[PDB]
C-alpha cells in the first residue's frame, strides 16, 4: 500500500504536536495499552510487577522506555514509507528477542490513535485519523512481512 503525500501530512502534522512533549505521550499510550490489554504487560520483565496505573505513572523506567519508542515510531514516519533500513533492527528485536505477535502490534496502534484522538481533537479529525491508521497499518504489513523472512509468524 501507498499513502498519498496528502495523507503523510497528515501524519506529520499531528506528529508534529506529540513531538512537543513525547515523554508525556508515552506514559499515556502505554498506560492505555497495559490497561486496555494486560496480557501485553507480561511481555515487559521490566514492567510486568506494576499493579497500578499510579504506579505506572511514577515510573522512571517506563516513562524513559516511552521516549524510545516514539521516538523510533516517529522516526519512521518521518521516512514516508521509506523505511526498510529502520524496521531491520526493529523487526529483529522483536520477532526474536522479545517474541512480540502482530497482534500486539495492532493493541499498541490502537492505544496510539485512542491517545492522539484524545489530546489533539483539532489535528485528528475523521481524515487526519484515517491518515495516521493507514500508516500504522503500511508498519505493520511491512514489519509482518520481516517477520516472515526471519522466521518468526507471531
Ligand atoms: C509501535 C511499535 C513499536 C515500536 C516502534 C517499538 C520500539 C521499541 C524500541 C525502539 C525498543 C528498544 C530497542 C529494541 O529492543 O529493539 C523496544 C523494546 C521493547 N519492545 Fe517494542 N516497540 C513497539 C511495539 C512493541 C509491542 C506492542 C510490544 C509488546 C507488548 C513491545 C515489546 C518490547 C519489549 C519487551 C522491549 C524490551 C523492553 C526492555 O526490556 O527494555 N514493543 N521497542
Amino acid at each position: 500500500m501507498v499513502l498519498s503525500e496528502g495523507e503523510w501530512q497528515l501524519v506529520l502534522h499531528v506528529w508534529a504536536k506529540v513531538e512537543a512533549d513525547v515523554a508525556g505521550h508515552g506514559q499515556d499510550i502505554f498506560i492505555r495499552l497495559f490497561k486496555s490489554h494486560p496480557e501485553t504487560l507480561e511481555k515487559f520483565d521490566r514492567f510486568k510487577h506494576l499493579k497500578t496505573e499510579a504506579e505506572m505513572k511514577a515510573s522512571e523506567d517506563l516513562k524513559k522506555h516511552g521516549v524510545t519508542v516514539l521516538t523510533a515510531l516517529g522516526a519512521i514516519l518521518k521516512k514516508k514509507g521509506h523505511h526498510e533500513a529502520e524496521l531491520k533492527p526493529l523487526a529483529q528485536s522483536h520477532a526474536t528477542k522479545h517474541k512480540i505477535p502482530i497482534k500486539y502490534l495492532e493493541f499498541i496502534s490502537e492505544a496510539i490513535i485512542h491517545v492522539l484522538h484524545s489530546r489533539h481533537p483539532g489535528n485528528f479529525g475523521a481524515d487526519a485519523q484515517g491518515a495516521m491508521n493507514k500508516a500504522l497499518e503500511l508498519f505493520r504489513k511491512d514489519i509482518a512481512a520481516k517477520y516472515k523472512e526471519l522466521g518468526y509468524q507471531g
